[PDB]
């Protein structure tokens, strides 16, 4: 995330850090049993970190669970990154508390304009790499699919919004990718792709989750 700020250890308890020896990827609980994140992230041997705040640091609200199964989106294109959303099943369930919580899913999409919280724990330069350890926050508003098209002709999706700030300076980065974009409540997207980072006319674009409900709430009573 560049351009936001520190959560504040446990602030977002619904983020989740995929460890694969290392961070590699965000994502969101949304049950005790069930994690969203991005198709791009998809590999196999993942481990699933709740709790964190420092992904360095045991600090003592951590949970660490062996994913048994991922589940990349039927239609997922890894060329053009539509259909960027994977589902990973817990081996055993997570003890849900207060630092260890669900985040609900959409029951319609967001508007252009509404304001959300994005975080993870990716880079945090524009120009240059320096990895955070701990949490960090952006607030950012979803700007109009008109501006998203301007900014990447023929690569948006119905599947897609952008969300940030065109003027550059907020935005997220490496090592942010399936975290949550959370907005009054509900988690509205997944962090998937962009040009860089935080830089001018090139905002985040983000997997629409609200097109994909009926999908996770059916994969997961099959699964
Ligand atoms: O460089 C990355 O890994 C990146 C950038 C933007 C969004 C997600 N990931
Ligand atoms: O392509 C990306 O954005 C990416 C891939 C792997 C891990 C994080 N991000
Ligand atoms: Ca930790
Ligand atoms: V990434």
């Amino acid at each position: 995330i560049v351009g936001g700020y520190t959560c504040g250890a446990n602030t977002v308890p619904y983020q989740v850090s995929l460890n694969s020896g290392y961070h590699f990827c965000g994502g969101s609980l949304i049950n005790s049993q069930w994690v969203v994140s991005a198709a791009h992230c998809y590999k196999s041997g993942i481990q699933v970190r709740l709790g964190e705040d420092n992904i360095n640091v045991v600090e003592g609200n951590e949970q660490f669970i062996s994913a048994s199964k991922s589940i990349v989106h039927p239609s997922y294109n890894s060329n053009t990154l539509n259909n960027d959303i994977m589902l990973i099943k817990l081996k055993s369930a997570a003890s849900l508390n207060s630092r260890v919580a669900s985040i609900s899913l959409p029951t319609s999409c967001a508007s252009a304009g509404t304001q959300c919280l994005i975080s993870g724990w990716g880079n945090t330069k524009s120009s240059g790499t320096s990895y955070p350890d701990v949490l960090k926050c952006l607030k950012a508003p979803i700007l109009s699919d008109s501006s998203c098209k301007s900014a990447y002709p023929g690569q948006i999706t119905s599947n897609m919004f952008c969300a940030g700030y065109l003027e550059g300076g907020k935005d997220s980065c490496q090592g942010d990718s399936g975290g949550p974009v959370v907005c009054s409540g509900k988690l509205q997207g997944i962090v998937s792709w962009g040009s860089g980072c935080a830089q001018k006319n090139k905002p985040g674009v983000y997997t629409k989750v609200c097109n994909y409900v009926s999908w996770i709430k059916q994969t997961i009573a099959s699964n």
